[PDB]
């Protein structure tokens, strides 16, 4: 019952947040075992951000060029390397609080928790989704960089995102724990259109099923709609095209609630076209798409 | 600008599973004490209206099974404090963070670490609604889940989950076992009073917008706290009081926009809607960001 944009317990991720400083640049880092990840752009001098040559800027650095700090104790960096847009600083001590973890490049539309950090210190956690344009509509300020995006599968933390940029659109862009950006962005402060955004159709349906699982039903109709017709409409409303895989995914949620995916699609279509009569769905006044089908099934069943 | 929750690390280390017979729920393990809903000592038979006092006096420490991981905390004492059970355990939680028990006030917010069988499952931010309930997300077995605020390094435990009003909302108690609202921890037929918009927070929010550069809604005029309330009344807004105004002060000072001025702005935001316009991204007027919260996210904490 009830429905919140729920984030995973950030506890296990906090125990891996550290401060990493190079020159006068300081940002967050992930310290797992004997390694610390952070946006390689930490080595970027001010003026060096217009068009930095990381390979060049890094070679001019050394282990001691990095001031990695765990809380208030200085971590000794005894090895460093670059992996795409990351810095993999090896340290001498191994973080005893390193949770069971895995690095995963999430798929646009998927959701994850973000531990907003500043100076290697957890400031807040929020759940967000990998927007369709690969950016993340988040709340980040200067110094949030190095914050990690993660998921928790029981006790195994899946790091999927590491903050890096701030597209002018006000959104945010980062990398996966392997340094590869999400979207067509780069470690440069150079014009970067935060690509055409779309509404995650998959999630809005998952969300609508959630509202239904929770008793709300007013938006349903006797109408139905082919996958193709739903798309012809949805796309007009700037919605991600809905694929058969998506409806397969909504399968479970379809069963429970007993509503056929396209029927729900028929409801979504109506909503899009008739607006919400001012009325609300599961609280919101606008179709929510930051809850994946998996999220919903996890927050409604048990 | 998203609704952020305090990192739940500290509370996570204080969540334990409390079992009593067939009833299992979450327990807050601070020091040598484990707090959990007193209805942990219930079951299908004694719920409509259990006599806890009696029901507990029939239970002994061996009745309770407090667990943390694959560890079992021998319970060496048990007392009931209002609607909570204070369970003394033979072990003082090593992860106990500096903590206070503070009874939150309507409108104020806090993070909620939703738990299941002693395990933290998810953490979200919410507000203690005017009607005294919370638009949270809880499923069976979430009981004992705690709400909290973090002041520097101190955890301010302000909420513990117990009931779920038919409204789809939730009632709980502070960590002293006293319920927030008229609600009780019984299967009565209690209903949440109608809710209102936390005017104070909407305001705080608008300010936050102004702080981030979203000020299209401001206006040249002002209004009287009285005149504003006549509007707010229509849109079912909490009547703004001078105490509310003073609470906004910092935000008001930072942006130099007088509360009554911002109300004037909110007045027209209510009477003319946002005409397709968005404040801080949203299309609706957020009322779950207290003045203090607005600071947190904007003035990094
Ligand atoms: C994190 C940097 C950090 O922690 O530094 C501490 C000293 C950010 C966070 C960014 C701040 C506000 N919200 C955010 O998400 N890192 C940056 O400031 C980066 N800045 C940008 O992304 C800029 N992007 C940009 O110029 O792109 C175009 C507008 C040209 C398309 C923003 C601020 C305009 C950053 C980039 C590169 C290196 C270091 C930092
Ligand atoms: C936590 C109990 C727990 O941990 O039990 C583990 C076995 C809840 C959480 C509740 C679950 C779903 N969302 C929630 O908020 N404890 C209860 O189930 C309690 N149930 C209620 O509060 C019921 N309220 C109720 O009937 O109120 C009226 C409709 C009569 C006004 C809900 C579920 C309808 C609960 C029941 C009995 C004693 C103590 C708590």
């Amino acid at each position: 019952s009830g429905f919140r944009k729920m984030a995973f317990p950030s506890g296990k991720v906090e125990g891996c947040m550290v401060q990493v400083t190079c020159g006068t640049t300081t940002l967050n880092g992930l310290w797992l075992d004997d390694t610390v990840y952070c946006p390689r752009h930490v080595i970027c001098t001010a003026e060096d951000m217009l068009n930095p040559n990381y390979e060049d800027l890094l070679i001019r650095k050394s282990n001691h060029s990095f001031l990695v700090q765990a809380g208030n104790v200085q971590l000794r960096v005894i090895g460093h390397s670059m992996q795409n847009c990351l810095l993999r600083l090896k340290v001498d001590t191994s973080n005893p609080k390193t949770p069971k973890y895995k690095f995963v490049r999430i798929q646009p539309g998927q959701t994850f928790s973000v531990l907003a950090c500043y100076n290697g210190s957890p400031s807040g956690v929020y759940q967000c989704a990998m927007r369709p344009n690969h950016t993340i509509k988040g709340s980040f300020l200067n110094g949030s960089c190095g914050s990690v995006g993660f998921n928790i599968d029981y006790d195994c933390v899946s790091f999927c995102y590491m903050h890096h940029m701030e597209l002018p659109t006000g959104v945010h862009a980062g990398t996966d724990l392997e340094g590869k950006f999400y979207g067509p962005f780069v470690d440069r402060q150079t014009a970067q259109a935060a690509g055409t955004d779309t509404t995650i159709t998959l999630n809005v349906l998952a969300w609508l099923y959630a509202a239904v699982i929770n008793g709300d039903r007013w938006f349903l109709n006797r109408f139905t709609t082919t996958l193709n017709d739903f798309n012809l409409v949805a796309m007009k409303y700037n919605y991600e095209p809905l694929t058969q895989d998506h409806v397969d995914i909504l399968g479970p949620l379809s069963a429970q609630t007993g509503i056929a995916v396209l029927d729900m699609c028929a409801a979504l279509k109506e909503l899009l076209q008739n607006g919400m009569n001012g009325r609300t769905i599961l609280g919101s006044t606008i179709l929510e798409d930051e809850f994946t089908p998996f999220d919903v099934v996890r927050q409604c069943s048990g």
